[PDB]
């Protein structure tokens, strides 16, 4: 009764792109196969567009002001239930291969078995500090060095990364297709979570023909020169070291060029895990969900890269598929936070075991023609902010507000691309009470004060404890996948004859001419 | 010109046993002329009397309401600081031999290396429920069986435990030995925190025999009936399971006397550690500690164990001896909260450096001549606690509140025993302004509702994610000492005499 | 400098099927791409028809009489050099993936990593008992039952095996491709090792359907009842339980089907490594050697897997390629004993160096035109024996004793398939002496009394240890690989754009220190 539930989860991925599934310029048959039977979120978002607070949120259903995961270097508490839990706890064997930058010793929260370890680190390095206002750490920060670096490699640390996240994830698969007759096995839930197409900008030559003749190669807004850009855009060009990198027009195509090579990198993979369900006998059962933690500006205003509330970096694709999901596409904006609900709610978990934990909502029964009106909500208070941001999605509008910056307000119906700030130039009288309107619903959900006073206290323990942590013999936290070599394969407490016949599957089956086996 | 620091602990020591050192009846000669050389903090308590919300606090100096360590499960965050941070920040080596009760995924809290895993479980399953006030679970909680259990063995849970805290803290005392003549060597410290002398009250027979004759078998106050206990010490009787126990007088002395023999099985080990420290040289370089997580009632108004913030239960003795400590016997309220900024204090740390991570103060100025005037403040939210207890011990006074219960109050110059409860039988108008003066303390202090708040959510947080943690394959959180074989001994990347010569310690030495 | 050698060993491959590279029925593009350009070995043997002496014997360059490795479960000694050791101590790094079936306690014998367990036991479990003759272990022994079984499945043991055996293979090569701009680089060494073609004949789908219309599905040499066989292939019949199985001909077609449905579920595997060596740009300098350990009967006189003499068995593929290797086909006599040497001569290891440690012949002199006469000799001494086998391989003849048998002497040039003895039945007196001959050889290389005494003993002691250590608390002796999570990918004590440009590669375009082509 309950579906199997594989989650494919990218990094870095510009929801813009999946416009209705994947864009039609991008190479993509597979996913974009996918899409044509899945319920298609158009304007979903993350809850933070940075890689720890966005996957720690994603899992707990939880926005970073709960989980307390500010930043990339935030400790996750053991002690937050994820959808790992719920499912768990509602008897699912659960497991991720791949990537989800969880910070402090606990690298599982709640996943039975985890495949792979982090491509990033588990320790507390790359925490921010709000008392060093403009400074940058070149040993970690995103420079533009990304984009004058763009081009064609063969391997690369993230192409090693996931080459072995799709392969241990598709072993995963042909292990649990061994128990796919046993009417009274677990169902599983598998998270396949990969870094492409996240930078460096860089694909193997494969995929880098592919694009050859693109035309999407140039952004749709260029350049806003330094003096001119907003606040928040400014501190993020000068993280990135912008004075220092002469990005020319071909930097710009060709880091688009390999970027949308890595979409298509992964869409080969996306191939893989979908044949192996097939083959395998687990396709008709199994929920397949598609999903990414943030985008990617991709140059457009100028920027790259994330840690802002722009659309090419706050939106990022969602598709669900799979038995008793009706397929079709849905306007109404929705978040990353609504996930784990979802999940839980596909799982047959009641609302009420799952309310006290999620501050999303279930998009099962938008699925099933039921409106949504609940706002989208998002945070940001890492690298680049001198002090939190919060932003609120909802209905043709986004508002954004910080402290120390000018409001932002974004009719997104009349200017998809955000050109036009209506807080600094309103239109007229209902331009006036929106904003008013967004003050009253940012000052209901966010205490700002307290929200920066948290996230210092957040930056000035860690950076006491990580100063002696990395005095002496250093104790690592990176996730070490085991699997006993002693209980795999032929050992000789075993059975020659039936330890075949289990890993057999499916089992009894071979005709050349005479058809029963 | 960093010293090395000795941290001594053990578990479960009632601290009204060390008037001034070691009680004289007690077999202690070591512990005792360590005391004569130590300052001694006589009125010295406990922050919280449970082990792993006493630990968790001792680590960081901070409140249970502050690390959130509420209880005997509750999740201990790696990014607080704790004193082996705030030592290695400042160039020591630290390390951890026995127990600390760490709940989580991290066992080290900082310290560099740990050389046993825990005594107790490092998971939530100990995870108490406010939902459900007055269960119990039996195959965790304290019970009458550990009195009516007493007696004699030569190897236990906690025996084979400690026999090894302490074989592999002499080791490492032994290794760190070898850098001593390098001038560039690391200060270290080291824990040695022992299980003993809390139950079972069990003890090998050479310790027994030392109280065949002691005059103390018996507590100083009698078993309190049902009817006539305050509703704190109901709720503890019904956790221990009191009504399936026939606590015979014979068992109160079995009981006592083997925790006293406990205490000597201690009081040898203490002796091992002070002669490795001689006869390596290291012993006038040190500091030495002597603490406890919280103490014993042992059957004091009927009463065993902890939980509570009685004088049996909430003080435990501290000593501090070594380089730069005047001697001497100080009886202002102490804390063990005051320990992480006495450590930084001692080893040079600044004020301004441990002040935003501290909620208690450096003793170094007591030990100084200094008068000490901050309050000692405690704190429970765990198993036979329904709703959040604190209490403030300042001056005479001891000062009980919970939100469920009748205050208490204290005098305890004119009443060490605690028979006399002055929020209910006030003296006169000081004992009411008195009660007053506290109230408005602790209001100031505390939000009782929060706390209560806090403590639901943690509660129901953890057994959300244990139900899921303890469904299909269980991943371990115990702490498994570091495998070090291929670097160990005589390994052929090395020259023989070289090695042999670098782990001889003291060297060139010899008299015939 | 020195060329990196790439060895691709497959587990039961009978040589008949590569008459001058894979025989032209096989769907093996990737093969025979290979076998072109490569020194073809036509009439190469193992050592010994079985899995863990061959193994033994093929990395030692000794037979099974002097490496001691008599049967599945006798000890290798760490102290018998490799050609590992040869190759590791001239300077080169090697690893293996995937299986050697080595057995006790060591399982490198001077491999300096290796990347899989073994997917067979390490332990003294299957220890042959000369005391007990005409006895069968039911629960490791082979059985009919493979081909009674054989048949269809997306997954197995050995599938399971071999993906991951590939997978790592092809990930080793990437991660070495990042130091071949390094002039101070190890040349390296890698042995990808598969479990198929060896039984269950089990095959997946997509390469079971390239077989529909194969002519070969039936043995030329069809089943000899029990009573007209020779001795030795009666113990082998009762061996494999033959009197409870119905073998029928669609049985042998679908077996020979899915065996051969595995040659192509290897050669897929053959062309992923051709092509991550030839876009990782490590292809022109690698020598590739191809090989087996032992073959397959396939039904062959009735007869199936290995355990004897015949063609079927004993013959194995042996091709080499690569710089300095001109391409060819040899049909002198050759063995697996000559890989060992052939492996240090084009490494460029004296022959001074390998002699004292190898019985065979390097075969570098064979592939530039000089003859080779050295006879290839093989021993047999495990299941199906009760008392130890030799025989001679020279010229046109085959020489076979068994001081418990009637002598077989076959002449491959008139009798290809074996059907006439001459030893029993001469043409006339040049048989005759031939017979003598052979004879007279066969006692200068063998005391037959004494092999069978070592082998008795060394059985005997492995049953007492087994025995005792298969009590209490047992001890497994299986490879663990071990990737160190706490030094992969990004960690905290690594500049993260120092580490991207180690790990990318080739280095173009965009890489630091590419300033042209
Ligand atoms: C991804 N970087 C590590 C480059 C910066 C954090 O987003
Ligand atoms: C586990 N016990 C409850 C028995 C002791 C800790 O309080
Ligand atoms: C391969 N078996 C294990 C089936 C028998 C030994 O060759
Ligand atoms: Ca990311
Ligand atoms: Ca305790
Ligand atoms: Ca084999």
């Amino acid at each position: 009764g309950k579906p199997n539930i594989l989650i494919i989860m990218v990094d870095q991925l510009n929801g813009k792109l999946f416009p209705d599934g994947p864009a039609d310029f991008l190479h993509a048959p597979n996913l974009k196969a996918l899409a044509k039977r899945s319920a298609r979120f158009h304007n979903n978002y993350t809850s933070s567009p940075l890689s720890a607070p966005a996957r720690a949120s994603f899992m707990a259903g939880q926005l970073p002001s709960r989980t307390r995961v500010y930043d990339n270097a935030a400790e996750y508490q053991s002690s937050i239930p994820t959808y790992a839990h719920h499912l768990r706890r509602a008897g699912y064997y659960t497991a991720l291969s791949g990537k989800m930058h969880l910070v402090g010793p606990d690298q599982l929260h709640g996943f039975e078995e985890r495949l792979t370890t982090d491509i990033y680190p588990a320790d507390f390095g790359w925490t921010p500090d709000y008392r060093k206002p403009g400074e940058r750490i070149d040993w970690w920060y995103h420079n533009l060095g990304s984009v004058t670096g763009a081009g064609v490699a063969e391997i690369t640390n993230q192409m090693e990364y996931d080459d072995e996240v799709a392969f241990l994830a598709n072993q995963k698969l042909y292990q649990l297709s061994r128990e796919n007759d046993d009417e009274s096995r677990r169902p599983w839930c598998l998270t396949v979570s990969f870094t492409h197409p996240h930078d460096p900008y860089v694909a193997r030559r494969k995929f880098w023909d592919l694009y050859e003749d693109c035309e999407h190669l140039t952004p749709e807004v260029g350049a806003i020169p330094l003096d001119e850009q907003d606040p928040h855009s400014q501190r993020i060009m000068l993280s990135c070291d912008y004075q220092n990198f002469d990005v020319t027009e071909e930097n710009v195509r060709r880091s688009r060029r390999a970027y949308f090579a890595n979409i298509s990198y992964l869409d080969e993979k996306v191939g893989e895990l979908i044949d192996t369900l097939t083959r395998t006998r687990m396709l008709d059962d199994t929920l397949i969900l598609f999903c990414s933690d943030h985008g990617d500006m991709l140059g457009e205003r100028g920027l790259w890269f994330k840690m802002n509330f722009f659309e090419g970096s706050a939106r990022v694709p969602l598709m669900i598929a799979g038995p008793g999901i009706a397929p079709g596409l849905h306007l109404t904006p929705t978040s990353n936070l609504d996930v784990t609900p979802t999940l839980a709610d596909l799982a047959g978990i009641s609302l009420e075991e799952v309310r006290p934990w999620t501050d999303g909502v279930s998009l099962v029964p938008m699925v099933n023609g039921v409106e949504r009106t609940e706002p989208v909500l998002m945070e940001y208070a890492a690298e680049a902010s001198y002090a939190p941001l919060v932003a609120i999605r909802e209905g043709k509008w986004k508002y954004v507000y910080c402290a120390l910056d000018p409001e932002q307000l974004f009719d997104l119906e009349a200017d998809p691309l955000e050109l036009t700030n209506l807080a600094e130039n309103p239109r007229g009288p209902v331009d006036q009470a929106t904003l008013t309107a967004f003050r009253d619903m940012r000052a209901a959900h966010w205490d700002m004060e307290a929200f920066d006073a948290a996230v210092r206290e957040s930056q000035a323990r860690r950076w006491v404890v990580y100063e002696a942590l990395r005095n002496g013999a250093y104790y690592p936290w990176d996730h070490q996948p085991l699997q006993k070599a002693s209980e795999r394969y032929m050992r000789n407490h075993m059975n020659l004859d039936t330890l075949e016949e289990s890993k057999r599957y499916p089992r009894g089956e071979g005709s050349h001419h005479h058809h029963h086996h």
